[PDB]
C-alpha cells in the first residue's frame, strides 16, 4: 500500500475545536460528523478535533480511524497503551470513584488490572447457575408491567421500568439480593444515573438548547461532591451484599474497599450501564425487522425450547440460529459503545483498505466503531439489518469483524488484553432478553425517540402467544 499523509486539521486554537464540537453533537450527529470528513478528505483516516475540549479535556486533537482494517490496531496492546483513557482525551476524577482509578482505566502492564480482571471473572463465573432463573423471573415482571402500562395508556415506555429490572436482575444474578430487601429499595436506577451523569456529562447531549447545554454540561466538570452521598448508598449496598465475592477479592490480593469500588462500578457502569444502552436498541432494531421476522423467531424459539423439555439451557441456546445471528446483527449494526480509544506506545503504520499511515508515538488515536463494522469492503449490505447474517459456517466466519466488546467476536478477555471482562455474559442475556420476548408474543409494534444514551423506546403492541 502507498504511504499517505493523514488528511485532516485541527482548526484554529479554542474556535476550531468548538465548532467541531457543535458539529459532532447539534449541526451533524456523530454518525455525519464522521462520514462528511470520510467524503471530504476521501479518507476513512484523518484527524479531527473530537469533544469536549474546552476546561474538561487537555488536548482534543486524535487520529480517526473509520474503517474495518485499520481500527483493530485499538486492540493491540502493543501497540497501545490503554491507560486513563476509558472515556476518551479526559478521564472523570477519581472523586467520583472512592479515590480508586478503576480497572477500566488501567493498562495491562499495571499489576491491579490482572487482579481485578480476574475478580470480575470470578464474580461471572460464580453466578453461572443464578442466571438463568434470575432473568426469567426479573424480566417476566418487567413484560408484565409492560401489559399493564400498554393497557392502560395504549403505550408502555420500555426505558423507564426495564431500567429497574436490569438493576433487580443484577443484584439478585450476582449477589443474591433483592435490592427491594435493602436500604436501596426501587432507587438504584436514579442514584447510578445520576452519577452516570457526573461521569459521562462531556461526552452526551441531553437535549436541551446548546446555549444552555454548552455552558453547563460541555465547557466544565460538574462537581463530584454533588453526587457523593448517592455514591455512598450505592458502595454500602455494595458493600454489605458482595460477601462472597469479597472473600475471592481477599484470595486474589484485593483489598476490600477497592473490591467494593471496582464491583460497584462492574456493575453500575459497565453493565447497568451498557445494558442500558443495549437493551432499548435492540429492542428497536427488532421492531423494526417486521412481524415476519418476529414469528420466525418466536417459532425457533418456541420449538427448541419444546425439544428440551421445555427447560431453557445453554445448549438449548446454540439451537437458537436465528436467535444468536439477530443479537449478534444488533451488536455489529449498531455497537452500544461507538468510542474506543488508544495512545501509541512506538511510531505505528497503520494499514487502511486503500494506503497506510504514518503515526507517532504519543498520538491519540480514535475508533467510530459503527464505521468499522458497517465497513462495506467487510460486510455485504452493510447498512441493512439481516436478521440471519451469521447463521451457518460461512456467515459465523464474520464473527472477528463484529467489535462491540473491543475486540473481535471471536476472541476471548484476558487479563493480557483490554477486551470487555462481561463478553460471554453480554451475549448471554442480550440471549435470553429475545427469547424472553418471543416466548412470550408473536410479534410487537413499537414508537421510537431519542434518548442521551441510546434510545427511547414505546411498545404500542404487544400480540401474546
Ligand atoms: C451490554 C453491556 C456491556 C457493554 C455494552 C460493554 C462494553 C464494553 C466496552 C466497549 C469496553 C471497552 C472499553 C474501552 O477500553 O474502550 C468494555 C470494557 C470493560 N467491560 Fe464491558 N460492557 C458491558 C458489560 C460488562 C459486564 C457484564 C462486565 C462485568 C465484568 C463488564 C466489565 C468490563 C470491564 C472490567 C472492562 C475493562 C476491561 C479491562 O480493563 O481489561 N462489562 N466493555
Ligand atoms: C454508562 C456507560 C455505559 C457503557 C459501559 C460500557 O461497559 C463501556 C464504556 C466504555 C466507555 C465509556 C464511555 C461510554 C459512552 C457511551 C455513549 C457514547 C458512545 O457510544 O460513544
Ligand atoms: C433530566 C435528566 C437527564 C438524564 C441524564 C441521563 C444521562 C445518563
Ligand atoms: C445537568 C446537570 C445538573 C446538575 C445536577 C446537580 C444537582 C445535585
Amino acid at each position: 500500500l502507498p504511504i499517505r499523509n493523514i488528511p485532516g486539521n485541527y482548526g484554529l486554537p479554542i474556535v476550531g475545536p468548538i465548532k467541531d464540537r457543535w458539529d459532532y453533537f447539534y449541526d451533524q450527529g456523530a454518525e455525519e460528523f464522521f462520514k462528511s470528513r470520510i467524503r471530504k478528505y476521501n479518507s476513512t483516516v484523518y484527524r479531527v478535533n473530537m469533544p469536549p475540549g474546552a476546561f474538561i479535556a487537555e488536548n482534543p486533537q486524535v487520529v480517526a480511524l473509520l474503517d474495518g482494517k485499520s481500527f483493530p490496531v485499538l486492540f493491540d496492546v502493543d501497540k497501545v497503551e490503554k491507560k486513563d483513557l476509558l472515556t476518551g482525551t479526559y478521564m472523570p476524577s477519581t472523586e467520583l470513584t472512592g479515590g480508586y482509578r478503576i480497572l477500566s482505566y488501567l493498562d495491562p502492564s499495571e499489576p491491579k488490572h490482572e487482579k481485578l480482571k480476574n475478580l470480575l471473572f470470578f464474580l461471572l463465573k460464580s453466578s453461572r447457575n443464578r442466571i438463568f432463573p434470575e432473568f426469567q423471573a426479573t424480566y417476566s415482571e418487567l413484560f408484565d408491567s409492560l401489559e399493564k402500562e400498554l393497557s392502560l395508556k395504549g403505550k408502555a415506555d420500555f426505558g423507564g421500568s426495564s431500567d429497574g429490572t436490569a438493576f433487580n436482575f443484577l443484584a439478585r444474578a450476582f449477589y443474591g439480593t433483592n435490592p427491594a430487601d435493602t436500604k436501596l429499595k426501587a432507587d438504584a436506577p436514579g442514584l447510578i444515573t445520576k452519577w452516570v451523569l457526573f461521569n459521562l456529562h462531556p461526552l452526551l447531549s441531553i437535549g436541551l438548547p446548546r446555549v444552555i447545554e454548552e455552558p453547563l454540561i460541555h465547557t466544565f466538570s460538574l462537581p463530584p461532591a454533588l453526587v457523593k452521598s448517592d455514591y455512598q448508598r450505592l458502595y454500602e449496598f455494595f458493600l454489605e451484599s458482595a460477601g462472597e465475592i469479597l472473600v475471592e477479592a481477599d484470595k486474589l490480593g484485593i483489598s476490600r474497599e477497592e473490591a467494593t469500588h471496582n464491583l460497584l462500578f462492574a456493575t453500575c457502569f459497565n453493565t447497568w450501564g451498557g445494558m442500558k444502552i443495549l437493551f432499548p436498541n435492540m429492542v428497536k432494531r427488532i421492531g423494526r425487522a417486521g412481524h415476519q421476522v418476529h414469528n420466525r423467531l418466536a417459532e425457533e424459539i418456541r420449538s427448541v425450547i419444546k425439544s428440551n423439555g421445555g427447560e431453557l439451557t445453554m445448549g438449548a441456546i446454540e439451537k437458537m440460529e436465528l436467535t444468536k445471528s439477530v443479537v449478534y446483527e444488533c451488536l455489529r449494526f449498531e455497537p452500544p459503545v461507538t468510542a474506543q480509544y488508544g495512545r501509541a506506545k512506538k511510531d505505528l503504520v497503520i494499514e487502511s483498505h486503500d494506503a497506510a499511515f504514518k503515526v507517532k508515538a504519543g498520538e491519540m488515536l480514535y475508533g467510530y466503531q459503527p464505521l468499522a463494522t458497517r465497513d462495506p469492503k467487510i460486510f455485504d449490505r452493510a447498512d441493512e439489518f439481516v436478521p440471519e447474517r451469521f447463521v451457518g459456517e460461512e456467515g459465523e466466519k464474520l464473527l472477528r469483524h463484529v467489535l462491540w466488546s473491543n475486540g473481535p467476536e471471536t476472541e476471548t478477555p484476558t487479563v493480557g488484553n483490554k477486551q470487555c471482562a462481561g463478553k460471554d455474559f453480554v451475549v448471554l442475556v442480550a440471549r435470553l432478553f429475545v427469547i424472553e420476548i418471543f416466548r412470550r408474543y408473536d410479534s410487537f409494534d413499537i414508537e421510537v425517540g431519542t434518548s442521551p444514551l441510546g434510545s427511547s423506546v414505546n411498545f404500542s403492541s404487544l400480540r401474546k402467544a
